[PDB]
C-alpha cells in the first residue's frame, strides 16, 4: 500500500516521526507487511477546501486489494483522527480517496505483482 | 469535487484570488456545493509537455458522479480556458484526467459517503 | 501518455535530460508520439519506503490505452533501469502505478480524446 497526504499546514508542523508512525498504523489497519508500505506527505501547500484556507488535507491510499465498503469506513475512522491528533486539521476539511488497484498495474522491482 | 492543477509557472504568476475562483467556476459547473469543493494548485514545477519546457499543465477532477462523455468536454472547455486567461498556459499544452468516484471510497469527517 | 515521478532523491541529484529522455523511452515502449507525452518529476519529497528513509519513487503512468499485464511489466523493466542508472533508487524502492484512461476521460485542448 501507498498512502499520500497533501496539506496546507506547514512543514515545522509535521511531527518527527509522523511518516514511521503513519506506516506502522497502516500495517496494522491493512494487515500488510511494512516492507511493502510507501508513505508521502507534502505541506505547504497551496490549497483551499470550502474556499478557505484554513488546515485542510487531501490524501490518497492505494492498495492491492483490502479496499471496500466496511474497510475504507475503518480506514476513514483511523486516519482522519491521526491527521486530527497530529496536524490538528479538522476532519470535515479532509478528503481520501481510496483506490483498489489490480496487481497488474502495480510496477514493483522491475516488475508487476500479478 | 476535488481539482489539482501541476504546472512549471511559477508561483509569482499565479493570480491573487485565483483558487476562489476555481472553487466558484466548480461549484456552478458540477452543481456541487462550494463547501465540498478542494482545489490544489502546485507551481514551479519541472516538467515537459511534447519533449518542451514551454508552459503546460498536469490536472485532475475527482467527483462522484457528475462525470461522462458530454459533461468532461464543457469542463475541459472551462477549465483550458481558465487556465490560458489566469496562467498563459495554451489548451495543447493542457491534460485533465478526469476521475468519477464511487462514494464508498471517498472518506471524509470519520466516514465515507456511502 | 504521463509519467510522474515523485521521489526523495534532492533536485541537484536529478540530471539535465532526464525529462527528454524518459520522453523519448516512453515515445518508443509505448509507440505514442513524443508529442503527447508529458513528464513531471518531483524531487525533494518526505517520504519513506518500506519504512525508512533511503532512495525511493512513487511514479504514476497514464495512458489512453497501452496498457496490459505484459506490456506494464516491459515499461516496469524500462522505467526501473532508467531510475537505477540516472537517480540511483534501487529498483525494490519504486513502485510505478499504471493507469489505463477512458479517452472520454482526457481533457487536451479545450475537448477530450473521445
Amino acid at each position: 500500500p501507498m498512502f499520500i497526504v497533501n496539506t496546507n499546514v506547514p512543514r515545522a508542523s509535521v511531527p518527527e516521526g509522523f511518516l514511521s508512525e503513519l506506516t506502522q498504523q497502516l500495517a496494522q489497519a491493512t494487515g500488510k507487511p511494512a516492507q511493502y508500505i510507501a508513505v508521502h506527505v507534502v505541506p505547504d501547500q497551496l490549497m483551499t477546501f470550502s474556499g478557505t484556507n484554513d488546515p485542510c488535507a487531501l490524501c490518497s491510499l492505494h492498495s492491492i486489494g483490502k479496499i471496500g465498503g466496511a474497510q475504507n469506513r475503518n480506514y476513514s475512522k483511523l486516519l482522519c483522527g491521526l491527521l486530527s491528533d497530529r496536524l490538528h486539521i479538522s476532519p470535515d476539511r479532509v478528503f481520501i480517496n481510496y483506490y483498489d488497484m489490480n496487481a497488474a498495474n502495480v510496477g514493483w522491482n522491475g516488475s508487476t505483482f500479478a
